[PDB]
């Protein structure tokens, strides 16, 4: 990881929170190409000091994204570990995370938009699967909208997958249960069951989000009822726009070895 000096970073407005993290828009002063000086808009992700003990995992989550280069994976610029701070410096995405975008724009998002976004996310996940690299936290909150759809120029939206954050293999059990139904049942049973098939299940949950205008599946159930939801082997209800419902349920298969490869997922999306 490239080291960035605290003096080169300016913190601006809070953009949100993650698990034990706070997110800010910022500016990085840097020497760029041809030696030209730039002030670049950056994403500053700060691990809470009270949870400094997660630092390794916090940074490892980003390292996974930095080992491979792909048009659908967020760019990591570096880290700032000056003083008592653990700061991840990433690219700033203009339109924010996909969950909020779906909630705010669900009245003007049609099936073609959801299909294109789904194809792009499946392409990112197929890239990861080919490299046998587990993400571990696929969800709408970890998808960023680089570009909006422009039907005037026939231009589709463009998304990137962001880093998973602190791994579910070290997170407290109550948080994992709160993350049902993104965390697959085998990982609720044993978080060390984290595998490539995890990402297929969570991909299904994320498709449900994309089809549900920003709603959170099972949000009305508390942790105990989410657990029992897995115990009784329920599936999510079909979204009102149910064009992808069968794909969602096929990905959210309680048998991990039966979850389809992302190549088959992509073939299914292209058939629709
Ligand atoms: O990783 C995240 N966000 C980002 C990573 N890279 N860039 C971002 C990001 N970029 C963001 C930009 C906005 C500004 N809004 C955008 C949509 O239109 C209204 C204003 C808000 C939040 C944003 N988050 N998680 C989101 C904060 C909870």
């Amino acid at each position: 990881f490239h080291k960035i000096r605290n003096e080169d970073l300016i913190f601006n407005e809070s953009l949100g929170q993650g698990t034990f993290t706070k997110i800010f828009k910022g500016v990085r002063r840097e020497v760029g190409d041809y030696g030209q000086l730039h002030e670049t808009e950056v994403l500053l992700k700060v691990l809470d000091k009270a949870h400094r003990n997660y630092s390794e995992s916090f940074f490892e989550a980003a390292s996974m994204m930095s080992k491979l280069s792909h048009k659908h994976l967020v760019l990591n610029y570096g880290v700032c570990v000056c003083g008592d701070e653990n700061i991840l410096v990433q690219e700033f995405v203009k339109f924010g995370s996909l969950d909020t975008y779906l909630k705010k724009n669900k009245n003007c998002i049609n099936i073609l938009w959801k299909l294109e976004v789904a194809k792009q996310l499946a392409a990112a996940m197929h890239f990861l699967e080919e490299n046998t690299l587990i993400h571990g936290n696929v969800c709408a909150k970890n998808i960023l909208l680089i570009r909006e759809e422009d039907r005037k120029t026939g231009n589709p939206p463009f998304i990137k997958l962001s880093d998973p954050g602190i791994s579910i293999t070290v997170l407290p059990k109550d948080i994992l249960q709160e993350r049902i139904p993104w965390v697959p049942p085998e990982c609720i049973e044993n978080p060390k069951n984290l595998n490539l098939a995890t990402d297929k299940w969570s991909f299904g949950t994320t498709l449900w989000e994309i089809c549900s205008g920003g709603d959170k599946p099972l949000s009305a159930l508390d942790s105990q009822r989410k657990l029992q939801f897995y115990e009784d082997r329920h599936q999510l209800p079909a979204p009102k726009a149910a064009e992808l419902a069968n794909l969602i349920n096929n990905c959210m298969d309680y048998e991990p070895d039966h979850r389809p490869s992302f190549r088959a997922i992509i073939r299914d999306l292209n058939s629709l």
